[PDB]
């Protein structure tokens, strides 16, 4: 086929070593024009490239620029009519349009259907681009609303149904019987007495797992691309990832706060022993994020140095805490090995993936140069997308655990730092640790009790 000239169309230039590199062919690098062309190739459908592109394109192209590029890709100019056909059109007769029909059937219609397929995948899996930019959605609805054609009528309707469902879903069922909600000292409804030791450790780990599962499942892969969660626009590009990270920081600091602010040695042992029991139920539910929240708390500077406290921790709980720490040893080797074999539901730990993504961002160049021509390094984005795909494969499996609205709201409003900054609070926790257990030369003072309720744990065995 005779593709349109370059003076009227920019997506028909032949491939060369200066505009696209390969590795269905796998694209390695290329210009933004060559990526849009291969994103909507007329010879075959490329679902893997479409999924990887729309997840990672924001690291090299703005959403407004992408919509303009795919609209320009859509409006393919038709060739000039032949002389014999133009005089039939002048007389009001129907032209032959032999080559014109073959060009529409073999190029224009296949490309235009690929552009619409990209538009459907965009609004279906990355609709947040249109929530953050209303004008982007106005352009998208304006574009698909003015598409004329019979073969494209079904595509316009499907994209419309998805856009409408996304707007309606913005306002807001077990397969098995969930276990019974466990309670300890705090009776149901008495939200004034909810605390670490008053609530049941089984239900503390259950509700935290339900809370952390939802926070994990709301994280989209694009929030982990281009290190956007560490830039100025982190609040706009990674709101769910930051909500997941800030929750992990709040819960970790709360565990440390419950330990160092318990000045009595006997009560502090019961506090640490209860948190280890909470970690044990985290392992049962395969909530690996909750497991390492306890590991990070026990390894922090104020808590790890409490030799007098951990001396009274029973040996069965020491081994449970040891096996939980070994998940982080050797670049989280054992954590990946356990997660890869565990069946969902589960809550992954984001730390190692963010670490391996950042090493890919820093270890690979943004652009590749060929004959002095900068090309978007797309294999770099594909490698980052593969990592986000490993975390995302558990995004859809729910837990078979009943939500307790009072307990869930208690952990959502945990503010251990109160109104002070983190550096001031972390320095306060360490100075509090030196107070409850001074260093080697200084003696160990006694402190009065602060809890008036029994310190005995009800256990981690579900009472059925
Ligand atoms: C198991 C455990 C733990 C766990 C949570 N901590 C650890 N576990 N294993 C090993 C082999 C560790 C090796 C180094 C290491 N870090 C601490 C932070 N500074 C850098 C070195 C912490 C380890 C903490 C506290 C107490 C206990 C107890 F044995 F008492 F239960």
């Amino acid at each position: 086929m005779r593709l349109p000239s370059a003076d009227v169309y920019r997506f028909a230039e032949p491939d060369s070593e200066e505009n696209i590199i390969f590795e269905i062919p796998i694209i390695k690098a290329g210009t933004v024009i060559k990526l849009i062309e291969r994103l909507t190739y007329h010879m075959y459908a490329d679902p893997n490239f479409v999924r990887t592109f729309l997840t990672t394109y924001r690291s090299f192209c703005k959403p407004q620029e992408l919509l303009s590029l795919i609209i320009e890709r859509f409006e393919i100019p038709e060739p000039e009519p032949t002389e014999a056909d133009r005089i039939a059109i002048e007389n009001g007769d129907q032209p032959l349009s032999a080559e014109l029909k073959r060009f529409r059937k073999e190029y224009i219609q296949p490309v235009q259907l690929r552009v619409l397929n990209v538009c459907r995948h965009w609004v279906e899996h990355h609709f947040y681009d249109f929530e953050r930019d209303a004008y982007l959605l106005q352009r998208m609805e304006e574009f698909i609303g003015t598409v004329r054609g019979k073969a494209m009528k079904k595509w316009v309707e499907s994209i419309t149904k998805i856009i409408q469902r996304k707007k309606i879903a913005r306002d807001n069922t077990f397969q098995s019987s969930p276990p019974t909600v466990e309670w300890h000292i705090s009776r149901p409804g008495h939200i004034e007495t909810f605390d670490l030791l008053t609530l049941h450790p089984i239900e503390i780990a259950r509700q935290l797992t339900l809370l952390e599962s939802d926070l994990y499942r709301a994280v989209q892969p694009s929030e982990l691309v281009g290190s956007v969660w560490t830039k100025e626009d982190k609040e706009i590009n990674s709101p769910n990832l930051l909500k997941m990270i800030r929750h992990t920081t709040n819960l970790t600091l709360w565990f440390e706060k419950c330990i160092v602010e318990t000045e009595n040695l006997e009560e502090r042992v019961a506090v640490v022993s209860r948190i280890i029991e909470i970690l044990q139920v985290f392992q049962e539910l395969n909530n690996f994020n909750g497991v390492l929240e306890v590991v990070s708390a026990m390894n922090s500077s104020p808590v790890y140095r409490l030799d007098h406290t951990f001396e009274q921790i029973p040996s069965r709980q020491k081994k449970i805490l040891e096996e939980a720490h070994e998940l982080s040893e050797d670049h989280y080797k054992k954590y990946l090995a356990k997660l890869r074999s565990i069946n969902p539901p589960c809550v992954p730990f984001f730390g190692i993936y963010l670490t391996n993504i950042l090493k890919t961002e820093e270890g690979n160049p943004e652009v590749l140069k060929r004959h002095g021509k900068e090309l978007i390094n797309f294999s770099k984005r594909r490698k980052v997308a593969e990592i986000t795909g490993e975390i995302q494969q558990y995004q859809n499996q729910p837990y078979c655990l009943r939500v307790e609205s009072d307990i869930k709201r208690f952990f959502e409003n945990l503010n251990p730092m109160g109104n002070s900054m983190e550096k001031e609070f972390t320095d306060y926790l360490f100075n509090k640790s030196l107070e409850i257990e001074p260093r080697n030369p200084k003696p160990l003072p006694r402190f009065p009790k602060k809890y008036s309720y029994p310190l005995k744990s009800p256990g981690v065995r579900p009472s059925n």
